[PDB]
């Protein structure tokens, strides 16, 4: 029945419901076996909305398809209705990519959205579940708001719910619910998962040029792997149906509740199927997306790997292949500090501002909201623009296709031309996972003390046929030019006079991340194996940090 009662449910607070920057993520089993775990958190989110503003408010709700998503969406609808939220907009079947949620929030001027995703983390009966809150600019809720949610969640003693309310998520259109002894109805609009996002992309990119690129006998041959995650229907409906790529272009493009039993995390080993496909030489372009669609990996013919640090640089160097940027102009470029310096060479050569930010969304969002940031990238497979306030993997793929269309060259030839023009930033990230915290912290503190010494700048480091001179060494700090905040201890940087860098970052077991960025201006040495070219700087990095001595690790856990 669509005439439902409002009921107050006594509850007991949990103490660990901390939203963080990417949402509250817990094992699916925790949500299911902890009474009112989800309910308490949803209520805590909604309690940050001023009662007076709820009736005219809309929340956008959707997720990445993982197990438990639809049950959580029903819970959100039952609690939102009871709390006097006037409207929910929900993707069909509950499905909305994270970029789609950001798109819709900003399009319909909603107060925010609740995204049911744990991004690249596994899903399924034994996987993870995440609940992410975005606010009215379409982006992640900032710390002041997540702090409030957490504080409310720790002392909550009841929540309001319409236990008999049920939303049909499969069916497009408005469902109205009349609440007992409430004048105004509760309205749920089920929208097509893809339409609003596709329409945005239709305005950003030249779909006529892309159709021509992707169809016919001379078509660019592409393989696009959604990794059984949320981007699946977007690939099928935009790249295949609208832009005319053959249906086999869409790989793993049916969303699955367990992401096919694998991690929806795009890199050369988690997406090893796509890589093996590309190695056959039949296809010109490959890409893979993460579970909720804000990360992307870019491959060329024969499986040529475009480092995410290079990808944002190539997009920057060819940015006016994209109609959006022809119209807005380029307001600025940004990358996270550990990302390679390739983007900087394009910004310097084209005289556009380069913002080097700590890891995290808020720094990019601030700059975008100041009209100072058009294109951003992160070495962790992140690429985006100010078209929305989340990173956007499928957008990054259509950027590449637009560039491929105007350049009329292979992905590899585009990179070779790029390196010949700007030099090459050989780049890798070493992850040392689950190291003992005491050793890793001692490693960081000792290295920081050593770098702080007056004589460390100007020191020279040699290995084989390579001499590196320290130009600067510090613990990265960022004063945000919008909110005034000062972020400290964002990473140990060893900056060398030749344009190369070593960066150390720390992030239930500590993880050391070691980023190596070797700038090579010699045309003869471009397109080499990065691991070979980076070996001198890796040796210098392990020796000055004494990482093996402090952690007992002789090798990183993961190399990217
Ligand atoms: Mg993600």
């Amino acid at each position: 029945s669509n005439m439902v009662k409002i009921v107050t449910v006594k509850t007991q607070a949990y103490q660990d419901q901390k939203p963080g920057t990417s949402g509250l993520r817990k094992r699916v089993k925790v949500f299911q076996s902890s009474a009112n775990y989800a309910e308490n958190f949803i209520q805590s989110i909604i309690s940050t909305v001023e009662p007076a503003q709820r009736q005219e408010a809309t929340l956008v709700v959707g997720g990445d398809g993982r197990f438990y998503m639809k049950e959580a969406i029903q819970l959100i609808a039952r609690i939102a209705a009871a709390n006097g939220i006037g409207r929910l907009v929900i993707g069909q079947n509950g499905i909305l990519s994270t970029p789609a949620v950001s798109c819709i929030i900003r399009k319909i001027k909603a107060i925010g959205g609740i995204i049911l995703t744990a991004s690249h983390n596994p899903g399924g009966p034994n996987g993870d579940f995440g609940i992410k809150f975005n606010i009215s600019n379409g982006g992640p809720a900032p710390e002041a708001i997540t702090d409030k949610i957490f504080q409310i969640s720790k002392t909550i003693e009841e929540y309001a719910v319409c236990p008999d309310l049920k939303v049909d998520l499969g069916v497009l259109g408005k469902q109205q619910f009349d609440l007992e002894n409430k004048f105004k109805p509760f309205t749920v609009e089920i929208v097509d998962s893809v339409e609003a996002y596709a329409t945005m992309l239709r305005s950003i990119f030249d779909f006529s040029a892309l159709k021509e690129l992707l169809s016919g006998p001379n078509r660019l041959k592409i393989r696009i792997d959604a990794m059984h995650g949320v981007v699946g229907p977007y690939v099928k409906k935009i790249l295949c149906e609208e832009l005319g790529a053959p249906a086999n272009s869409a790989v793993n493009c049916v969303p699955l509740e367990d992401f096919g039993g694998h991690h929806p995390d795009p890199n050369l080993t988690y997406a090893a199927d796509l890589v093996e496909t590309m190695k056959s030489g039949e296809h010109d372009f490959g890409a893979a997306f993460d579970g909720d669609g804000d990360r992307n990996m870019i491959l060329g013919k024969h499986g040529f790997f475009v480092n995410p640090s290079d990808s944002v640089a190539v997009i920057a160097a060819n940015i006016f292949s994209i109609p959006y940027f022809q119209q807005t102009g380029v307001r600025g470029f940004a990358r996270s500090m550990p990302t390679s310096g390739a983007l900087d060479r394009v910004a310097s050569a084209t005289k556009i501002a380069l913002y080097e930010t700590p890891t995290g969304w808020k720094f990019f969002g601030n700059l975008m909201d100041a009209s100072k940031l058009s294109l951003c990238g992160e070495e962790s497979f992140g690429t985006g623009s100010d078209h929305i306030r989340e990173k956007d993997g499928l957008w990054a793929v259509l950027a590449w296709l637009s560039i491929l269309a105007t350049r009329k060259q292979s992905v590899e030839d585009i990179l070779k031309d790029h390196w010949q023009k700007y030099g090459q930033n050989f780049f890798t990230r070493y992850d040392y996972e689950e190291v003992e915290a005491e050793g890793a912290n001692k490693m960081m503190k000792d290295l920081e003390a050593l770098m702080f010494d007056r004589s460390f700048v100007g020191k020279q480091f040699s290995a084989n046929d390579k001499v590196y001179t320290v130009e600067k060494a510090d613990n990265f700090e960022y004063s945000d030019p919008v909110d005034g905040s000062i972020s400290r201890n964002q990473g140990l940087r060893l900056i060398f006079t030749d344009g190369s860098r070593i960066v150390f970052r720390l992030s239930a077991g500590a993880t050391i991340r070691l980023y190596i960025d070797s700038y090579e201006k010699d045309v003869a040495k471009i397109n080499q194996d990065p691991q070979v070219m980076l070996a001198p700087l890796i040796s210098i990095a392990l020796k000055v940090s004494q990482l093996q001595e402090r952690t007992g690790r002789t090798a990183p856990t993961v190399i990217t």
